[PDB]
């Protein structure tokens, strides 16, 4: 329960599934702090926001966003980074905020457990791997294509993303947050 | 991620592990409702408080409170339930408050997946019809008595407590909570 051993997960959007608190974000930047899904995010992470910004108050080791790949899902997670560089910016900058990668593929094994990959890389690459070691797959629908968040089971949805020993976690650099930030204000403009 | 289909899990203590949100809450009514961790769920909630309470901005169908059986567990569920009892009642009249019963005991089956019970009744249930069934136990150490949440890891913790077809809640009733409240004013008096 400690802040060291504790994780923030902040799931998007409108395609949704050590302490892991879990938080929603669903989808005029003084509008956003208005809305109560961020003012819920701000709150739980502790640290207050702008001058009155305190890193010791932060309650989370680690913020996770997990999000859909398709535009939808960027569009928010473009709009939480860039409330965290403008306003938070020592969370992005102290290597606190990562983003989850969601499993692209499931594999299907007949009389087996189904592996989950990350990329066509490594589908390709266990599929290989589980006809070689004697693995039953269906030529037909042994292999599924995830089309958001929201397809995966609870259960899986944990395993992939949540689970420490095998999730697929990218840090968010200050480089990353600023191209975020340089994008939300493009899109505004637009 | 629909508020209907939202849940909220409050995860108690300082022992602690559909849409399912998650926060802590770890352990002068007006000094609570000060703390960082009691005011991200109230703000998580969105209704707000006392004259202010708006059931139309609720956003989670459920309310699901998680803590161990001892002193310190009810310590904290007692103070949660007073302050949704004293400022946000509508969310216990209206019966979206629970409390999750998490499993008393894990019977660690030799060659098949474990069970759990949530009382002693049911630990000698499925003890009888396991080994009935041909399932192989060890004596000394097969039954695992759990002392807090804690002691679970993350995978059964959400098996056993969060997942809809096996948890085992109880509903929060009106009466339930002015006994909190009352249990909440005796103990400040002590």
């Amino acid at each position: 329960t400690d802040p060291r051993k504790s994780e923030l997960y902040v799931v998007e959007g409108d395609s949704a599934g050590m302490f892991q608190a879990i938080l929603p974000l669903r989808g005029r930047i003084d509008r956003v702090l208005k809305n109560t899904e961020v003012q819920a995010i701000i709150t739980a992470l502790g640290t207050g926001i702008h001058d009155e910004f305190d890193i010791g108050k932060l309650r989370y080791h680690k913020i996770v966003l997990m999000a859909d790949a398709d535009v939808d899902g960027q569009h928010i997670s473009t709009l939480l980074l860039t409330l965290l560089f403008r306003f938070m910016r020592p969370l992005i900058e102290n290597g606190h905020v990562f983003l989850a990668q969601p499993p692209l593929y499931k594999l299907k094994w007949q009389r087996s457990d189904p592996e989950f990959a990350y990329s066509d890389r490594e589908r390709d690459g266990l599929l290989e791997a589980g006809l070689k070691a004697g693995k039953k797959i269906n030529k037909e629908d042994g292999i599924q294509r995830y089309k958001g968040l929201g397809e995966m089971d609870a259960k899986e949805l944990w395993e992939t993303t949540m689970d420490p020993s095998v999730r697929v976690l990218r840090q968010v650099t200050l480089d990353d947050a600023a191209a975020a930030d340089e994008l939300f204000s493009i899109l505004m403009g637009e």
